């Protein structure tokens, strides 16, 4: 059965990183040039934007970076620009996971893999920091490739700051322009749904460190933010007006705004475009993420989202986060979501743990597509690495998804099915998605950061975006015989927009 891609390239959880940002602030330049409760808040706020304590023992490779006050008289200028590399045979000599864990941080900063599988900084300056955790890693493993990295620049550090970018990535979309920018690049490389989220940007602001630059913080809260979206619709459409939006009505991160009507303010007739979103997230049973942070739907709230979807013409992607939905949307709702339109919508969020929660005693309990006892084996299995373990894994994930598939056609005979899964898990993407049946395919920054790419060791790096995510499934996909959908297919099929 042919498959639709769909680009998910903002998403709530990740955050953008600015590869010319510094990445490490030493503890002596925060408390020597501030006062007690200055320095104080300062290391507050870095804690906020992720940023962790880590003691002697990291290296630094500066260039060009720092204005001045292996300091001299001015910043150490012991790397010549441009010279600064990682050979192949250099990340050759360690084993896979120690490999890994250094092109992926290296990644997270903007460095590149060539076609020869070295790892490349192209540009002029930077201020890029590993901790004392990894190069300790290195040093025994490799003490000629530290050597060989400290000849190249790379200087002990003492204790301090280090921004790691954990869930960030130097090619993350956050404003509506870079947005806009995305999807066209998502849509031409092969996309048929874009999946947007919109982010609060008003908190940003700069920390002034001398000795060191400048340093930018912010929530980048994922928030519903109406003038971004007034800007991205009508942008977008004017460059490729077969794009078909599907909205996030999610309010992760901020549970209170649950019952609000700004979730679906963003679903308007767009008088500039001429049309409502094609498509939107609708979750009929409470969000609880396992890992925190979730978003209640009631009834009443979803009652009116029906009513409102109906009147404007957007078609609800029906967000299957958990058992309860899956048990809600063939029952109680099915008839609303045959009314908003067929065929009907639907996004297994497989992989990512959830909570039921009991409204009578307030336990908890698993709720997951892919039980968690389930989804630890395969995250087990996965990190064997070999063709066997991945082989169980897909049977495992399959058998768990197999029986939901099989109801949620049973109810809806006139259904698109499409699959997600996060990073770490997404080897199983087109396998399961294949074994299913499934209609469709997701990825993008939301779900996951990384590509696989065999040039380089470890073969894992951070994706250049959710373009070459899509670019890579769709490959995978035409390689297995499969046959990939447009856009204008996908809105001529669905009948979306109308
Ligand atoms: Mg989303």
């Amino acid at each position: 059965t042919s498959l639709y891609i769909t680009a998910a390239p903002i998403g709530a959880v990740p955050k953008f990183l600015d590869p010319f940002e510094a990445t490490f602030i030493p503890s002596f330049l925060l408390e020597g040039f501030f006062d007690a409760d200055r320095c104080a808040s300062i290391a507050a706020d870095l804690k906020t934007d992720g940023w962790e304590v880590v003691p002697a023992g990291g290296r630094l490779l500066q260039v060009g970076h720092a204005q001045p006050i292996r300091w001299t008289r001015h910043p150490p200028r012991l790397a010549a620009p441009n010279a600064a590399h990682f050979p192949k045979p250099w990340l050759a000599a360690l084993s896979n996971k120690l490999a890994r864990r250094i092109v992926l941080q290296l990644t997270t900063y903007g460095w590149i893999v060539s076609e020869q599988g070295d790892l490349l900084w192209e540009h002029e300056r930077q201020h890029h920091y590993l901790p004392p955790a990894l190069i300790e890693a290195i040093e025994k493993e490799s003490p000629a490739l530290l050597k060989n990295m400290e000849e190249a620049g790379w200087i002990a550090c003492a204790a301090g700051y280090w921004q790691a970018g954990k869930a960030r990535s130097p090619y993350l979309p956050i404003t509506p322009e870079a947005i806009t920018e995305e999807t066209i690049r998502s849509m031409r490389a092969g996309a048929a749904v874009v999946h947007l989220h919109t982010r609060d940007l008003s908190d940003r602001r700069r920390i002034e460190i001398p000795g060191l630059g400048v340093v930018t913080v912010g929530s980048q809260r994922n928030q519903i933010v109406l003038d971004d979206y007034d800007a991205i619709v009508p942008m977008v459409k004017k460059r490729e007006p077969a794009a078909i939006l599907n909205l996030s009505t999610s309010v992760r991160g901020d549970r209170h705004g649950a019952r609000s009507k700004l979730r679906r303010a963003h679903l308007k007739f767009y008088d500039d475009v001429g049309s409502a979103p094609e498509v939107a997230s609708l979750s009929p049973a409470a969000v609880v993420f396992q890992g925190g942070g979730g978003y209640d739907n009631a009834p009443d709230f979803l009652d009116a989202q029906f009513d409102h979807f109906e009147r404007v013409g957007t078609r609800p992607e029906v967000e299957v986060f958990n058992h309860a939905i899956v048990d809600n949307a063939t029952s109680l709702y099915r008839d609303r979501l045959l009314r908003t339109g067929k065929p009907v919508l639907f996004m297994l969020v497989a992989g990512v743990d959830q909570y039921r929660r009991d409204p009578i005693t307030g336990e908890v309990e698993d709720d997951s597509l892919i039980a968690r006892v389930v989804r630890e084996e395969i995250s087990s299995l996965l990190a064997d690495e070999s063709a066997d373990s991945h082989r169980r894994a897909v049977e495992l994930a399959i058998g768990q998804l197999r029986p939901v598939v099989e109801r949620l056609r049973a109810s809806f005979p006139v259904s698109k099915i499409s699959i997600l899964l996060p990073g770490p898990m997404q080897n199983l993407l087109v396998d399961v998605a294949l074994g299913l049946g499934l209609d469709g395919i997701r990825v993008g920054l939301e779900d996951g950061l990384t590509v696989n790419d065999a040039r380089v060791p470890g073969g894992v790096r951070k994706a250049r975006g959710t373009w070459e995510q899509v670019s890579l499934v769709r490959e995978e996909l035409l390689g297995r015989g499969a046959t990939i959908l447009t856009a204008a297919q996908v809105r001529d099929m669905f009948g979306l927009g109308i």
